[PDB]
């Protein structure tokens, strides 16, 4: 619609246009043919261990990472009872588990277990929504350092992380854990 | 809050720091001490009859007029049951009547008994609000020619004024008609 927040997004933010990276899923995964899509598998597919694969964490990245600018995109959550979406570091460690925190090059919040919105951080916070939402806008400015994020059907807040001082990369990062009939998806 | 909307107004349009002009206001209008609040009097008070000063209708501009850039400020309706806002031209005629319109220079929107937004158009038209705002954002943007109302408390949309070729400086513009207890006032 013509809310501020659907106004003027594109504005202050460039929108990407985040593909995901079959190169990248975890085998648990299935990235949908469009490649805006994401879905988990009941048992792991058989698949090359290449290194650009996440072998533990089942986590998939945007095929373009980014070193400098404003940038967003969105994501349809729809009714999933869970899900983590934000960025990550190029260099992430992606054989074997670290856990999944700003310190190991992580920036995401989520859900579990239906209702609990969290950040990924150590300690994880609890976050306390007006609302649940169906649509996630990803919203990253490099040199401010600040990641937030914001329910993209009326502009309201999530979270931010504000002012990192990011030195690598960053990729959109997503991660399904459960197997439910809704996927995980990006607006292009 | 940290909704999209108070958090890129800023980034976006510049803050107004919009002070009503005394010597613009119809003798009717009462002005307040600290020149960011409008009322009604029962009957016309003892003014001079400057250049500057709203002889016929109800109005009070800002004292700061714009020629470029983009600009914001809000403005606090409450419960009032009629007013209109928006921007005007310098060069509006201010002694006796013409009907307020953007052929005559003025860009306006409000409430009228109390139910009825429409726009200060020719013809007049409805809006449909889903619901009736508080505080009201009042965006500027020169170059583009866009005026844009919205609700300030949720970032919804009122009204866009799209594509207009301004030549002329431009005014905040006000106009109550109504004595009320409420008066209407701008957010600093």
């Amino acid at each position: 619609r013509h809310s501020a927040y659907n106004e003027w997004k594109k504005a202050l933010f460039k929108p990407a246009d985040v593909i995901l990276d079959p190169k990248t899923a975890n085998p648990i995964l299935l990235v949908s043919e469009d490649q805006r899509s994401v879905q988990r598998a009941k048992e792991p597919q058989d698949l090359p261990d290449n290194p650009e694969r996440f072998n533990w964490h089942y986590c998939v990245l945007g095929c373009e990472s980014f070193i400098s600018g404003r940038h967003y995109w969105e994501v349809e959550v729809g009714d999933r009872k869970e899900w983590h979406i934000g960025v990550c570091s190029k260099n992430v460690q992606r054989k074997g588990w670290v856990k999944m925190t700003p310190e190991n090059g992580f920036w995401t919040m989520g859900l579990t277990d239906g209702n609990k919105y969290r950040t990924l951080t150590e300690p994880r916070t609890n976050l306390k929504l007006p609302k649940p939402p169906k649509k996630v806008g990803v919203f990253l400015d490099y040199e401010t350092g600040d990641i937030s994020f914001y329910n993209a059907v009326d502009g309201s807040h999530i979270h931010t992380f504000l002012d990192v001082s990011f030195s690598e990369a960053l990729y959109p990062v997503f991660r399904i854990l459960t197997l439910e009939p809704t996927a995980l998806s990006i607006c292009p």
